[PDB]
Protein backbone atom coordinates (compact mmCIF):
# COMPACT_ATOMS: atom_id res chain seq x y z
CA UNK A 1 0.00 0.00 0.00
CA UNK A 2 1.14 3.61 -0.57
CA UNK A 3 0.99 6.19 2.26
CA UNK A 4 1.51 9.82 1.12
CA UNK A 5 2.68 11.66 4.32
CA UNK A 6 2.15 15.46 3.76
CA UNK A 7 3.40 18.12 6.27
CA UNK A 8 0.82 21.00 5.93
CA UNK A 9 2.30 22.43 9.24
CA UNK A 10 4.03 25.87 9.04
CA UNK A 11 6.86 24.07 11.06
CA UNK A 12 9.22 21.13 10.11
CA UNK A 13 8.05 17.68 11.39
CA UNK A 14 10.04 14.41 11.28
CA UNK A 15 7.52 11.79 9.97
CA UNK A 16 7.89 8.30 11.53
CA UNK A 17 6.47 4.97 10.26
CA UNK A 18 6.83 1.79 12.40
CA UNK A 19 4.97 -1.47 13.29
CA UNK A 20 6.71 -1.44 16.74
CA UNK A 21 9.51 -4.07 16.07
CA UNK A 22 10.48 -2.68 12.55
CA UNK A 23 10.64 0.48 10.39
CA UNK A 24 7.88 0.89 7.76
CA UNK A 25 9.80 1.79 4.52
CA UNK A 26 12.73 4.11 5.56
CA UNK A 27 10.89 4.48 8.98
CA UNK A 28 11.42 8.27 9.25
CA UNK A 29 12.20 11.51 7.38
CA UNK A 30 12.42 15.31 7.74
CA UNK A 31 9.30 16.98 6.24
CA UNK A 32 9.67 20.78 5.79
CA UNK A 33 6.37 22.79 5.59
CA UNK A 34 4.51 21.59 2.44
CA UNK A 35 6.76 18.53 1.76
CA UNK A 36 5.25 15.09 0.78
CA UNK A 37 6.92 11.71 1.57
CA UNK A 38 5.50 8.64 -0.26
CA UNK A 39 6.17 5.34 1.66
CA UNK A 40 5.37 1.72 0.57
CA UNK A 41 3.84 -0.38 3.48
CA UNK A 42 3.88 -4.23 2.94
CA UNK A 43 0.37 -5.78 2.44
CA UNK A 44 -0.70 -7.64 5.63
CA UNK A 45 1.13 -5.02 7.87
CA UNK A 46 -0.55 -5.48 11.34
CA UNK A 47 -0.25 -2.67 13.97
CA UNK A 48 1.38 -0.10 11.60
CA UNK A 49 1.65 3.46 13.05
CA UNK A 50 2.51 6.87 11.49
CA UNK A 51 3.28 9.95 13.65
CA UNK A 52 4.95 13.37 13.51
CA UNK A 53 8.00 14.24 15.68
CA UNK A 54 8.67 17.93 16.57
CA UNK A 55 11.97 19.85 17.38
CA UNK A 56 14.43 17.16 16.20
CA UNK A 57 18.23 17.40 16.11
CA UNK A 58 19.88 14.61 14.00
CA UNK A 59 23.70 14.39 13.38
CA UNK A 60 25.06 12.98 10.02
CA UNK A 61 24.42 9.26 11.03
CA UNK A 62 20.64 9.89 11.79
CA UNK A 63 21.13 9.87 15.65
CA UNK A 64 19.75 12.63 17.90
CA UNK A 65 16.60 13.66 19.79
CA UNK A 66 12.99 14.91 19.42
CA UNK A 67 10.83 16.82 21.94
CA UNK A 68 7.79 14.63 20.81
CA UNK A 69 7.53 11.06 19.34
CA UNK A 70 11.32 10.33 19.73
CA UNK A 71 11.95 6.59 18.95
CA UNK A 72 15.27 5.77 20.78
CA UNK A 73 17.03 8.83 19.24
CA UNK A 74 16.81 7.57 15.56
CA UNK A 75 15.81 9.57 12.40
CA UNK A 76 14.67 6.15 10.90
CA UNK A 77 12.16 4.71 13.49
CA UNK A 78 12.27 0.90 14.20
CA UNK A 79 10.22 1.42 17.45
CA UNK A 80 7.11 3.42 18.48
CA UNK A 81 7.75 7.06 19.48
CA UNK A 82 7.75 8.55 23.03
CA UNK A 83 4.33 10.20 23.93
CA UNK A 84 2.86 12.68 23.33
CA UNK A 85 2.09 11.44 19.73
CA UNK A 86 -1.14 11.78 17.67
CA UNK A 87 -1.18 8.24 16.03
CA UNK A 88 -2.30 7.27 12.49
CA UNK A 89 -2.96 3.50 13.17
CA UNK A 90 -3.49 0.78 10.52
CA UNK A 91 -3.88 -2.98 10.04
CA UNK A 92 -3.85 -3.86 6.27
CA UNK A 93 -5.36 -6.95 4.47
CA UNK A 94 -6.96 -8.34 7.71
CA UNK A 95 -9.44 -10.94 6.24
CA UNK A 96 -9.81 -8.75 3.06
CA UNK A 97 -10.23 -5.40 4.99
CA UNK A 98 -8.01 -2.44 6.01
CA UNK A 99 -8.59 -0.97 9.55
CA UNK A 100 -7.50 2.71 10.03
CA UNK A 101 -7.95 5.03 13.05
CA UNK A 102 -6.53 8.11 14.74
CA UNK A 103 -5.62 7.57 18.45
CA UNK A 104 -5.03 10.05 21.34
CA UNK A 105 -4.31 7.04 23.67
CA UNK A 106 -0.58 8.09 23.54
CA UNK A 107 -1.56 11.79 23.79
CA UNK A 108 -1.44 14.49 21.05
CA UNK A 109 1.50 16.57 19.57
CA UNK A 110 0.43 17.43 15.94
CA UNK A 111 -3.11 17.68 14.39
CA UNK A 112 -3.67 14.95 11.75
CA UNK A 113 -5.90 13.82 8.87
CA UNK A 114 -5.74 10.05 8.02
CA UNK A 115 -7.73 9.51 4.71
CA UNK A 116 -7.85 6.82 1.96
CA UNK A 117 -6.73 8.15 -1.50
CA UNK A 118 -8.69 5.15 -3.05
CA UNK A 119 -12.53 4.73 -2.87
CA UNK A 120 -14.81 2.84 -0.44
CA UNK A 121 -14.55 4.52 3.00
CA UNK A 122 -14.04 7.85 4.86
CA UNK A 123 -10.97 9.47 6.47
CA UNK A 124 -10.71 10.33 10.19
CA UNK A 125 -9.39 13.64 11.59
CA UNK A 126 -8.05 14.96 14.91
CA UNK A 127 -7.37 18.67 14.06
CA UNK A 128 -8.65 20.51 17.20
CA UNK A 129 -6.12 22.66 19.19
CA UNK A 130 -5.57 19.88 21.88
CA UNK A 131 -2.09 21.36 22.82
CA UNK A 132 -3.53 24.90 23.36
CA UNK A 133 -6.60 23.61 25.34
CA UNK A 134 -4.53 20.87 27.15
CA UNK A 135 -5.31 20.42 30.90
CA UNK A 136 -2.41 21.81 33.03
CA UNK A 137 -1.43 18.29 34.42
CA UNK A 138 -1.20 16.67 30.89
CA UNK A 139 0.97 19.51 29.33
CA UNK A 140 4.30 18.03 28.09
CA UNK A 141 7.10 20.66 28.68
CA UNK A 142 8.66 19.59 25.30
CA UNK A 143 5.36 20.51 23.52
CA UNK A 144 2.11 18.52 23.17
CA UNK A 145 -0.61 17.00 25.41
CA UNK A 146 0.15 13.74 27.32
CA UNK A 147 -2.59 11.11 27.81
CA UNK A 148 -3.36 10.46 31.57
CA UNK A 149 -1.79 6.90 31.34
CA UNK A 150 1.72 8.31 30.40
CA UNK A 151 1.48 10.99 33.20
CA UNK A 152 -0.12 9.04 36.18
CA UNK A 153 0.68 5.33 35.40
CA UNK A 154 -2.59 4.05 37.08
CA UNK A 155 -4.60 0.84 36.28
CA UNK A 156 -7.63 3.16 35.49
CA UNK A 157 -5.82 5.43 32.88
CA UNK A 158 -3.65 2.56 31.36
CA UNK A 159 -6.65 0.13 31.44
CA UNK A 160 -4.16 -2.49 32.83
CA UNK A 161 -6.85 -5.02 34.09
CA UNK A 162 -8.77 -4.78 30.75
CA UNK A 163 -11.53 -3.04 32.84
CA UNK A 164 -11.85 0.77 33.12
CA UNK A 165 -14.03 3.71 32.12
CA UNK A 166 -13.70 7.10 30.47
CA UNK A 167 -12.01 9.68 32.76
CA UNK A 168 -11.92 13.50 33.09
CA UNK A 169 -8.66 13.33 30.96
CA UNK A 170 -9.95 10.85 28.27
CA UNK A 171 -13.17 13.03 27.94
CA UNK A 172 -10.99 16.15 27.27
CA UNK A 173 -9.36 14.34 24.21
CA UNK A 174 -12.81 12.85 23.16
CA UNK A 175 -14.66 16.27 23.40
CA UNK A 176 -11.99 17.95 21.15
CA UNK A 177 -11.63 14.79 18.86
CA UNK A 178 -14.73 12.51 18.84
CA UNK A 179 -13.30 10.60 15.82
CA UNK A 180 -10.04 9.55 17.69
CA UNK A 181 -9.52 6.87 20.47
CA UNK A 182 -9.40 8.82 23.84
CA UNK A 183 -8.72 5.68 26.07
CA UNK A 184 -8.01 1.88 25.58
CA UNK A 185 -11.73 0.78 25.88
CA UNK A 186 -13.14 3.87 24.00
CA UNK A 187 -16.08 2.88 21.70
CA UNK A 188 -14.01 2.07 18.51
CA UNK A 189 -13.67 4.92 15.91
CA UNK A 190 -11.93 2.36 13.60
CA UNK A 191 -12.87 2.89 9.91
CA UNK A 192 -13.18 -0.27 7.70
CA UNK A 193 -11.53 0.22 4.22
CA UNK A 194 -11.26 -2.25 1.29
CA UNK A 195 -8.15 -4.50 1.45
CA UNK A 196 -5.13 -2.76 -0.30
CA UNK A 197 -6.55 0.81 -0.02
CA UNK A 198 -3.96 3.65 -0.33
CA UNK A 199 -3.74 6.52 2.22
CA UNK A 200 -2.67 10.11 2.88
CA UNK A 201 -1.62 11.20 6.39
CA UNK A 202 -1.71 15.05 6.50
CA UNK A 203 -0.04 16.88 9.48
CA UNK A 204 -1.94 20.17 10.15
CA UNK A 205 -4.81 19.37 7.70
CA UNK A 206 -6.52 22.82 8.36
CA UNK A 207 -3.77 25.08 9.96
Amino acid sequence: ATFEIVNRCSYTVWAAASKGDAALDAGGRQLNSGESWTINVEPGTNGGKIWARTDCYFDDSGSGICKTGDCGGLLRCKRFGRPPTTLAEFSLNQYGKDYIDISNIKGFNVPMNFSPTTRGCRGVRCAADIVGQCPAKLKAPGGGCNDACTVFQTSEYCCTTGKCGPTEYSRFFKRLCPDAFSYVLDKPTTVTCPGSSNYRVTFCPTA
